[PDB]
């Protein structure tokens, strides 16, 4: 049971397009 880092699910968020593709 290895402890993994959960990914907060973003809404179509991409750095290059962020923070617009991340809505805000």
């Amino acid at each position: 049971a290895p402890m993994q880092a959960p990914v907060q699910a973003a809404p179509a968020c991409m750095a290059s397009c962020a923070p617009q593709c991340c809505g805000r």
